[PDB]
């Protein structure tokens, strides 16, 4: 398993503009287009992102391209972040994947705020950190996905995704 396959299990693939768990306009493999309530604002961002007149619809090819950009930007964002970089560097390959998924879902900003969990992951206190991560809006709102990520950080292997 790798980061792209993991995220593709978590996010799915939709070739038509859709609403987030949050009600936000998104397309493809979890590509947020706008937090704005107009389908029109969303459509405009879509064509800007793809470089064509999409009319709210994209190809598989286009979805994967956005997904390539998105993953690359998550990693690079982690690397530039003074709070994130040190944890990422301390982690093994699998757990690095679990950090990248949080960042993809919630943004650099959102993850850098899990101060206490970050500290525990750096320390390699896997069980304590899993407990701490679960105490969040994140876990309460998307419990199945949060639990998959959390298991990945606790175990260090891909079993949560084997099922799936």
């Amino acid at each position: 398993m790798n980061i792209f396959e993991m995220l593709r299990i978590d996010e799915g693939l939709r070739l038509k503009i859709y609403k987030d768990t949050e009600g936000y306009y998104t397309i493809g493999i979890g590509h947020l287009l706008t937090k704005s309530p107009s389908l029109n604002a969303a459509k405009s961002e879509l064509d800007k992102a793809i470089g064509r007149n999409c009319n709210g619809v994209i190809t598989k090819d286009e979805a994967e391209k956005l997904f390539n950009q998105d993953v690359d930007a998550a990693v690079r964002g982690i690397l530039r972040n003074a709070k994130l970089k040190p944890v990422y560097d301390s982690l093994d390959a699998v757990r690095r994947c679990a950090l990248i998924n949080m960042v993809f879902q919630m943004g650099e900003t959102g993850v850098a705020g899990f101060t206490n969990s970050l500290r525990m992951l750096q320390q390699k206190r896997w069980d304590e950190a899993a407990v701490n991560l679960a105490k969040s809006r994140w876990y309460n709102q998307t419990p199945n996905r949060a639990k998959r990520v959390i298991t990945t950080f606790r175990t260090g292997d891909w079993d949560a995704y084997k099922n799936l």
